This record gives C-alpha cells, sequence and structure tokens, in this order.
C-alpha cells in the first residue's frame, strides 16, 4: 500500500517523472539529503516533497537520466533525520498526484476514557515501582497474579463499565525523551479481544494504521485509559514513533487531530509509563480477520 491506496498512478515506460518510496518529508528525509543524491545520475528539473507524506516526486531534464536513475537508485539506502536505514525506491509516473484523506472518527472499536484516574492517584500508580516487565505472565509458565493496587483499580474499571473482560497479565512500559514502541499488533491467537492501556506521566501519540493506509494518530492524554477491542485490535496496528516532539491541537482533546483543522503547536514528550492489560484466551481465534491471524492461518501453507 506504499503508493496504491495513496492514488499514485505508475507506468512501465521511462518517463521525466519519478517516485522516490520513503523519499519523502514524512519520513525523516531532507532536502539537503535526498537531492545531493538524485543529481548524481542527471539534471533535476525539480524535486516535489509533499508534507506529511513517505515520498517524494523527481523530474529530470530528459528521460534519459530518468531512466538512469530507476536502474541505478533502486535499493539504495539512505540516512533519515533520527539516523536509521530505509530503503529507497524509485518507479516512473506520468502524472505527478496522489490522495490526500483526513479520518473523521477513531478506527472502529478504539475508544479512549479520559481522566480515568485522579492526579494523586497516578503519583501512586507510579512510584510503585525501554524498560519493560511483564507480570501474570508462554500461556503455560505463569505466577502469582496481578499485584493488588492493580486487582482493585480493575474491579472498578469493571464495575462501572469500561471494561467487560477481567484481565489476568500485565505490561509497564516506560518511555524516555525519545524511545517509542514499532508498529505491531498484539498477536490474536494469545490474548483474549478486549485490551486496555493506562497512561500515566505524560502525554504522547499512538499510531493506528489500517491495511489499506488510512493513518490516524491517536492522542493519548495522562491518567487516560485506552481501550481497544474489535476491528481496532484485531485488523488496525498500533506503534509510537521515535522522537521527542510531536504536533499537537494548538487548542483544547484526548483523539484524533488531524491538520488544517485549526492551529498547530509542538510538545515535548516526558517520562511514560503505561499500564497494558491483557487477558490469556485458552482457545484458538477466529476472527473476521483472517489474513492477519496467526490462528487461522495455520490451517492451511498458503499463509505460513
Ligand atoms: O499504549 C502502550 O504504549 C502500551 C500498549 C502496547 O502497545 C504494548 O505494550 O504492546
Ligand atoms: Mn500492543
Ligand atoms: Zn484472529
Amino acid at each position: 500500500t506504499l503508493l496504491r491506496h495513496e492514488g499514485i498512478e505508475t507506468v512501465s515506460y521511462a518517463t521525466q517523472s519519478l517516485v522516490v518510496a520513503n523519499g519523502g518529508l514524512g519520513n525523516g528525509v531532507s532536502r539537503n539529503q535526498l537531492l545531493p543524491v538524485l543529481e548524481k545520475c542527471g539534471l533535476v528539473d525539480a524535486l516535489l516533497m509533499p508534507p506529511n507524506k513517505p515520498y517524494s516526486f523527481a523530474r529530470y531534464r530528459t528521460t534519459e537520466e530518468s531512466k538512469r536513475a530507476y536502474v541505478t537508485l533502486n535499493g539504495k539506502e539512505v540516512v533519515d533525520d533520527l539516523g536509521q536505514k530505509i530503503t529507497l525506491y524509485l518507479n516512473f509516473v506520468e502524472k505527478v498526484q496522489w490522495k490526500e484523506l483526513r479520518p473523521q472518527a477513531l478506527p472502529p472499536g478504539l475508544m479512549v476514557v479520559e481522566e480515568i484516574i485522579s492526579s494523586e492517584e497516578e503519583k501512586m500508580l507510579l512510584e510503585s515501582v525501554r524498560r519493560v516487565k511483564h507480570f501474570g505472565y508462554k500461556d503455560k509458565p505463569l505466577s502469582g497474579g496481578l499485584p493488588d493496587i492493580c486487582e482493585s483499580f480493575l474491579e472498578k474499571w469493571l464495575r462501572k463499565g469500561y471494561i467487560k473482560h477481567k484481565p489476568d497479565q500485565m505490561t509497564i512500559n516506560q518511555y524516555e525523551p525519545g524511545q517509542g514502541i514499532p508498529a505491531h499488533i498484539d498477536t490474536h491467537s494469545a490474548f483474549e479481544d478486549e485490551i486496555v492501556s493506562l497512561s500515566l506521566g505524560s502525554e504522547i501519540v499512538m499510531d493506528f494504521k489500517h491495511p489499506d493506509g488510512i493513518a490516524v494518530p491517536v492522542m493519548l492524554p495522562r491518567r487516560s485509559l485506552l481501550v481497544m477491542t474489535g476491528e481496532s485490535r484485531y485488523l488496525w496496528t498500533h506503534g509510537i514513533t521515535c522522537r521527542k516532539f510531536d504536533t499537537v491541537q494548538a487548542s483544547e482533546k484526548s483523539g484524533i487531530i488531524t491538520s488544517d483543522v485549526g492551529d498547530l503547536t509542538l510538545s515535548k514528550r516526558g517520562l511514560r509509563t503505561s499500564f497494558t492489560f491483557r487477558k490469556v484466551r485458552q482457545t484458538p481465534c477466529n476472527c473476521s480477520y483472517p489474513l492477519v491471524c496467526d490462528s487461522q492461518r495455520k490451517e492451511n501453507l498458503y499463509f505460513q
């Protein structure tokens, strides 16, 4: 979906314009970094770099040079602002155009309970102990169980209705200014459906992405309980992109804030600790999302 959903039509014959994948601004690729490369094949008439996009567009003076770029730059590697290693992929385009999408609701199933605990309770939970610690649990070897300070809050949560499935497994995640968790999807054949995460410490933004291309950055405020179930916990994937700052609604909002709707400002994330509670399931899964399911992808070598 690197460019299919994006509405980027590609052709199989050499043209003056190309499409550099992963060579975009929304990928930490600097113009002072990409251009010096692209010009290693010929005269570059223009270098289009749309904001918040994982790709850019390059046009050469003549298709001869543009053709040389397609053949000597595919597979090439470059360093982003983080200093990581990303692979560049080029392709010929007959028109420079793309699709802009702005989601208007959190992924189906995802819910965000705000101000679940008071400022005092937060301080407590914090002082009760990237770094990671497991509790409850390899669904065969388990431990004494979840701590007492948690068994309560949990009961209080399900007493209300914020969650209707008492967990038994917990994972502690503490992030420091710059850390983050790589996009993933909790194993289907492991933990039950409903999953909740209590985020304390400081604000942070998560990246939920639909398998087709719909990306939705959620805003997880302090003392808030992230509750994801259904399509959001099975199909969509979440993550935390490494960084020390991140765009936010320059106004009030625990949720999805898109661009071109008002004002944007920056915010530095501090120390963030999260309590992710899950419920291990004994039975195999049979959700409506077999493609991202290993419990279902096992009854057929095709997928394996
Ligand atoms: O929201 C968090 O940071 C914790 C949930 C999570 O993605 C995990 O630890 O698998
Ligand atoms: Mn997870
Ligand atoms: Zn499944």
